[PDB]
């Protein structure tokens, strides 16, 4: 009973979380997942500020109200070569990665690793935070509050 959560640098408190190496998070799960990091789904304004500080990914993820990809450098296989906060408009499907926003993180680029999951609750899952540099932090718990996400 294991969940891997790959996380990134934080940029103005915003970071990306990919679960189990696949698009696999629902909007309800995303809010619960960010809550386990004492975080919330970013607002568009928070995401735009993070982008301005150097944040980009090549993965769709929830923010508050939309599913987006922050892009700095045009890449044909990331958000159709767009720059800025690219907003997904048309999709059949409901599961993506998520972004999260931690107000207590540093104001600009924070590329230190994540070494805790401070607000997970008691539960049976081995949850492993996987940093981009491969460093890991694991703890037994749960973060999902909606049965349909389990
Ligand atoms: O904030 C964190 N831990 C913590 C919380 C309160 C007091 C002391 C430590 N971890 C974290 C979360 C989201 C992104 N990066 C790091």
């Amino acid at each position: 009973n294991q969940i891997d959560l790959n996380v990134t640098c934080r940029y103005a408190g915003v970071f990306h979380v990919e679960k189990n190496g696949r698009y696999s998070i629902s909007r309800t799960e995303a809010a619960d997942l960010c809550q386990a990091f004492n975080s919330t789904l970013p607002t568009m304004d928070q995401m735009k500020l993070a982008l301005s500080k150097g944040f980009e990914t090549c993965r769709y993820g929830f923010i508050e109200g939309n599913v987006v990809i922050p892009r700095i450098h045009p890449n044909a296989i990331c958000a159709a070569n767009h720059t800025g906060v690219y907003i997904l408009v048309t999709s059949n499907t409901s599961h993506y990665d998520t972004y999260c926003f931690n107000a207590s993180a540093p104001p600009e680029e924070d590329c230190t690793s994540v070494t805790d999951l401070p607000n997970s609750f008691d539960g049976p899952v081995t949850i492993t935070i996987v940093n981009r540099d491969g460093t890991r932090y694991s703890k037994k718990g749960e973060y999902r509050t909606h049965q349909e996400d389990i």
